[PDB]
């Protein structure tokens, strides 16, 4: 069964073959469409067919199947599942599960990137320290003093989910929130609740707008610790407008690293519970979502303020003008400071072409309309007019509830 | 299956039970989501005819009644003896302002009840179509204070004899292809500005030409007519802050008339139903003046405002878009024709899918098409969870007349 998709603007036609190999549901049926929904202990039994279809995977992308050493790893793998009740990846493996889970991601603007990642095999780490170790490795190595270098580290593999080594944060780096008794919050609105939760397990907090939380690590299924990132470590941006010069006096700064922390990698059958990643950021998820969303740092009425923006009518577009300036701020101060990042024009095109060579090299290319569209300027970018077919491949990188909602507590 | 949605913005749950009424299909499959696709007998007919009954009589708080198992007897006589059926206006009524409470895609349907039908079904010729459209356009138009109206031709019979509007909006700009090879006027009207030059017409070759109506009674061959002016309100687009914006020499139409869609109502089918409504500032400002494959401005309204258009991450772009959109609202008040802006609409929409969640378990909603094409995330829609499916009565979409018409 082929598919076609069209984009109305170019009218260019591609047809999608690659559906076919899709395995995971979508949560739509034939009488009810699910793709604007956000969110819709694993046995022997089901865990060998999903390794075959994995390894056959790798060994069709190394051009050996059906190779003596495709068979012998079949074979070994088999032996190792009824005798140990999972396995271990071999490193080109693991590499390639990574590389291809961010392939899979179809709600990725970024993924013409996706072969170029670097994979750190944290598979032998045993602590949290051990953990802090490695994650501040990943952050020196992928923060590379503003010159950002995609990468992954990928902690032990869940057993029988009671020894999960998780990493609690939801990205490595991440402002505080605090609720305040009279209702207003500081800091960052969306961490209050993981704020907490830090503060409670021993962080003195220095309550500022912008304090870098600790990382707070479990390892082989403890009670998490708290870790300082050493600052050093930390690279941030001071936002300032380059026609504003009252900009800078709102006193606004960003960290520079995007490193997604809460995910699970699932690669043949393997469940990742702790695998943060990172790559650099698109303006418009600190412009737009990190500033401008309601539930945020929400700074739209005081920049419309200094603006001096008719706010009385939203008719008259204030908040959108308002939002511009402030994407265009955020542009401006990263790459004033030479801080990797891409504007949301840019990125959709290059997402259009890498879609197309897709289709072209793959038979096709997942993608989440509802997620690729930019949150601002949306049809005057190139994917808002491209028809997109969504489903899901593995590996995947898939979400998982906040450890705090599952956590044993031992003591 | 009694399906939750949420809020990410707010925090609030809404719970859908209206989706197992679901009677269509919608492209989708536990395999595959295709919400981003743009168009994806005698027993055929009365169960349709009796779910159409059935919710009628429901609605009016008679189910069951006498009066209702009459009725559905009535009409099961007529499709065995006519093999098709005629609606009470009272049930026309009903099936056109649920056809439009039913459109997932409007982000407008808060108004849906306040909806004027026209009957047409009497019209016999072109000449009657045109006249029946006139009088729409006139009552719609209001001298700027628009009001929402359906004008519904004869239901198809065999498909040989079907009531057909060629024009896809009753009121549109031509579009021409210039020997220079680029486009004056509007690109999206080429083919049918050929059509009508091609059937006739005589252009004036202009940039903002009203289209004349491609009308099309009966199966016969369509014919020509022309809107009186006096009945096209148009708007001169000014900014409220750039003089020079005059210049560029921008209007649009005042009235939003979609006339190609099928209206579908316990199984009948109206092939010639144009409606109306009024315009969210966005249509005409961001996908009618800056769209690539439109009246595509922007290069133009940036250079004027001289903003550096060397890179793409000055956002020069994004903020011409804005005051394009600004200007659009700014002329449509000024000259007191109804328009409504992104911010207002889609703040009314959240507060009807709060309403249609609590009186009707449900609202149907495409989140792809809910979202304005631009500051989506500044708007409330953004965060809100929607389910997608099809309810009856519905308008679906039909081919260009065109590509069928056997001449
Ligand atoms: C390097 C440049 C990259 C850019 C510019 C980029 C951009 C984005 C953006 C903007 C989103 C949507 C975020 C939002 O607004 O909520 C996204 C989603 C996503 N990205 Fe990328 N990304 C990049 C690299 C990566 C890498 C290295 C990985 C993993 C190896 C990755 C995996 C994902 C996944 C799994 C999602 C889905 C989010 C979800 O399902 O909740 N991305 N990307
Ligand atoms: C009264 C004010 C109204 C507003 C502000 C409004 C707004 C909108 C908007 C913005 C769209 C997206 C269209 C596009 O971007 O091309 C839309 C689609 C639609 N509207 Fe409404 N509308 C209104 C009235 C009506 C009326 C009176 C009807 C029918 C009786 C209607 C039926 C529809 C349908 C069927 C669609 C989607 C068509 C499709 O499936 O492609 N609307 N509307
Ligand atoms: C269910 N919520 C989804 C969600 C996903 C999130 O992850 C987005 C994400 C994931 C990976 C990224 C990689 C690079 C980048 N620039 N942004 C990236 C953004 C963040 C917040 C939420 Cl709320
Ligand atoms: C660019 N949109 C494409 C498209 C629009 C269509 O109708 C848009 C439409 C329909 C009814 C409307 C009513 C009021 C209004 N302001 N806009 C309205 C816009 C139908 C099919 C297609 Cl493919
Ligand atoms: C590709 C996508 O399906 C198509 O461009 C849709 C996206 N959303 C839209 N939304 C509205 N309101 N109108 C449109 O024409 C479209 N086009
Ligand atoms: C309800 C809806 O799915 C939700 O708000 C989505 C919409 N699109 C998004 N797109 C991106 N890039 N990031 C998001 O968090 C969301 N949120
Ligand atoms: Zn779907």
């Amino acid at each position: 069964r082929f598919l076609k998709v069209k984009n109305w603007e170019t009218d260019v036609v591609l047809t999608d073959t690659l559906h076919l190999k899709s395995t995971l549901e979508t949560g739509c049926t034939e009488h009810i469409c699910m793709g604007s929904i956000m969110l819709p202990v694993r046995t022997k039994d089901q865990l060998f067919p999903l390794a075959k279809e994995f390894l056959d995977q790798y060994y069709s992308s190394i051009k050996r199947f059906g190779s003596k050493a495709h068979m012998d790893r079949l074979e070994e793998v088999n032996k190792e599942i009824e005798s140990t009740s999972t396995y271990q990846l071999k490193d080109t493996e693991l590499i390639y599960g990574a590389k291809h889970a961010w392939r899979n991601a179809s709600r990725c603007v970024g993924r013409i990137q996706w072969s170029k990642l670097q994979v750190f095999d944290a598979r032998d780490c045993t602590t949290a320290h051990g953990m802090f170790n490695y994650i501040c490795n990943h952050v020196k190595y992928a923060t590379n003093k503003g010159n950002l270098r995609s990468a992954i580290t990928i902690f032990p593999q869940r057993t029988d989910g009671k020894h999960d080594f998780r990493v609690w944060n939801s990205q490595l780096i991440r402002y505080a929130g605090y609720k305040q008794p009279d209702g207003s919050t500081l800091g960052d609105p969306a961490n209050v609740q993981f704020t907490e939760i830090c503060i409670q397990q021993g962080w003195k907090a220095p309550r500022g707008r912008f304090d870098v939380l600790p990382l707070l690590l479990q390892a082989n299924g403890n009670d998490p610790e708290l870790f300082q990132i050493p600052p050093e470590l930390v690279l941030e941006v001071p936002i300032r407008h380059p026609k504003f010069d009252w900009f800078k006096d709102l006193g606004l700064k960003w960290y520079g690293l995007p490193a997604v922390s809460n995910m699970l990698l699932e690669i043949g059958g393997l469940e990742f519970s702790a695998c943060p990643f990172s790559g650099w950021y698109m303006g418009t998820e600190i412009g737009v979502r990190d500033y401008c969303d309601n539930s945020r740092y929400n700074i739209l009425e005081e920049v419309a303020k200094k603006m001096d923006l008719d706010m009385r009518k939203t008719s008259s577009l204030w908040k959108d003008q308002a939002l511009v300036e402030i994407n265009i701020a955020v542009l401006y101060s990263f790459q004033s400071d030479k801080v990797t990042i891409v504007d949301h024009h840019s990125a959709t095109e290059s997402f259009i072409k890498h879609m197309e060579n897709e289709y072209r090299c793959r038979g096709g290319c997942p993608a989440d309309w509802v997620w690729i569209v930019p949150p601002m300027s949306g049809s005057i970018t190139p994917v808002f007019h491209q028809e997109m077919l969504n489903y899901r491949l593995t590996p995947s990188f898939e979400y998982q509830p906040d450890p705090w909602n599952t956590h044993v507590w031992k003591g």
